[PDB]
């Protein structure tokens, strides 16, 4: 869509349990500078789910906060779920019965799960600084409609249980012209990741996509079988820039590609839906609730993705990402990315320093 | 089953093209000292596969050399294919109508593919040595008979393609069993790699390996979701000993594990089945086809797979295995593990330092 200027934009703002209001404080501290600096209306609407609402509202998602995300433009969402809920049974959790069922409820189609190693991080990848070479920066676009996790029949008996893995056309348009415009704002390239030689909903996804590929031109498209993807990652992750694949494949890929930067604290989520949903990749850290450690980075980079995909705002959105960069790139560490503990700052200074930080490189 | 001393045993050699003769040379170099230590016969019958098939019968898999791999006790395959048969159609050319074709024909229903990180290569490994901690010793056990490659129904039409991802407690039992054995005789720990969570099939899977798991109380059983595995390859391997999955799961991951040695000539496969199938892991190699530069490695440890796992002979294996190794931490290397590629030994060189080691350590 074209993303005209707007200066009021509504958005729910849902916390979660644990470090979720930790960190998305701090995100809201950012979020602070960009108003100041853009002149724009941040209408937010603070939404409770998860145990926070089991506690206010005896389920983890209530009708009231499914009402101010379904009337908001963008959700931003932090972590849910804690140990003062499990027991609990399965569907009245905060991961189920609130995550999961948020997610439904919005229809979402694709996952965006950007992948950076900061130069000045490498030694925290898990990858030898010559096997990161020239740099990772990539991001995968993961179809969320159908596949293997949605396509019928499906079901399970005392002796078999079986899953229909499928694609139609429609479907793999919408994804692949999701990738193809991320990637023409990039460095114009695809990789598509499929088991063509083996699988029929592949030989239909490569087809489609190839289809899609005429309409982007200046947009080089590369085909890979998800094995040999698995394998790159590792042995050369600097050749992708866009890597579009299925709900599957994307669901293993994206979490492979989550060990190279070595820290789930740095990595920021986005799904795309009825309305989009941006959120940290990784979850829960009980240990760490309450206690200023955690990392607020990958709920700042969210918000910065929420800024550049639901609000056109791609300039500021770069300008979070580059005082994020600047920051670590001057030697400041929480404790998940620091080699000496003791040295680590809390998340608020974290926020702090990031927030300052944007202020100057304005 | 249970292995007899036997004196006699037939095996089906296959050299198959391009390398694949050079380095199925070394391998029956390092049998012959098998044979005059254990003074066990091992006939072996020659047959023609392949590339080789063509330009003998005129096509890549001839009735002569089915009756071979029928009539041996194991096949003994080296690499097919080459640019000679490149523009052959697809059923025609080596790689399918040649070597998928053998594979069909087997029923074969499980891959093992061990992998080792030497001490000696870290170097050479994509991940840290720190990444890689007290050290990397795992088998991928994968079921190859049925899940989404073989589910019905399948198909593919103008706007869909479809496959369906199944499995029953007969295959799940049978697989489940194989990699419950390896692990007796290993470390005994085995890790399960499914999608319960989301997916039936791996419900099932799921529920038939933890009562297989009964019939071994000394064995520790572990279950992830393969997501999770194939960040923890990257972030822990060692962690792992047997890994037992799914044909779609087995297939990605065991290729991700191939990357962490960082050479696919180091790497040996064998395949279960109606006759067992032992072969190196990776493929053709036209850029140095007859060069004597291929390191034979993989095909000298596929040689120990073999004698192990169709012949019983663990203790030869080991053997096997310790020559390899020894002559690794000498500082022998081929030039696809060699740093300064001047300073690489060739592939008759390779083999006669191994051949020389196992006479010596035996
Ligand atoms: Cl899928
Ligand atoms: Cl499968």
């Amino acid at each position: 869509k074209i993303h005209h200027h707007h200066h009021h934009m509504k958005i729910a703002v849902l916390p979660g349990d644990g470090i979720g209001p930790e960190v998305v404080r701090e995100a809201l501290k950012v979020l602070e500078v960009v108003e100041k600096k853009t002149g724009k209306t941040f209408e937010k609407v603070f939404g409770h789910i998860g145990g926070d609402a089991i506690d206010r509202f005896g389920e983890p998602l209530p009708e009231e906060t499914k009402k101010i995300c379904l009337e908001a433009d963008a959700i931003f969402l932090g972590s849910v779920g804690g140990p003062k809920w499990d027991d609990l049974p399965p569907e009245k959790r905060p991961e189920i019965g609130g995550l999961l069922a948020l997610r439904k409820m919005l229809n979402l189609y694709a996952n965006i799960r950007p992948i950076k190693v900061y130069r000045s991080l490498v030694h925290v990848s898990p990858l030898k600084e010559k096997v990161i070479g020239s740099g990772v920066d990539l991001v995968t676009v993961r179809e969320l409609s159908y596949g293997v996790y949605y396509g019928q029949p499906r079901g399970l008996d005392e002796e078999k249980g079986f899953d229909t893995m499928i694609y139609d056309r429609k479907t793999v348009e919408r994804i692949a012209r999701t990738a193809f415009e991320i990637a023409k704002n990039r460095r114009k390239k695809v990789t598509s990741v499929d088991k063509a030689n083996v699988l029929y909903s592949s030989m239909l996804w490569r087809k489609v996509v190839n289809e899609v590929a005429r309409e982007y031109p200046d947009v080089e498209l590369t085909h890979i079988y998800v094995d040999n993807a698995a394998m790159q990652l590792i042995l050369k992750p600097s050749q992708f820039d866009v890597i579009l694949t299925t709900n599957m494949f994307g669901d293993i890929l994206s979490d492979e590609s989550a060990a190279l930067p070595g820290s789930l604290g740095l990595l920021p989520s986005a799904s795309f839906g009825d309305k989009n949903l941006y959120e940290p990749a990784g979850g829960s850290a009980p240990d760490i609730a309450g206690k200023n450690i955690a990392n607020p980075i990958a709920q700042i980079l969210s918000l910065a993705m929420m800024l550049e995909h639901s609000f056109g705002m791609v300039e500021e959105a770069r300008k979070i990402e580059r005082a994020v960069e600047l920051v670590i790139e001057e030697g400041y560490r929480t404790r998940d990315i620091a080699e000496d503990p003791e040295k680590a700052v809390s998340t608020s200074q974290m926020g702090d320093l990031i927030c300052k930080k944007l202020e100057e490189i304005w």
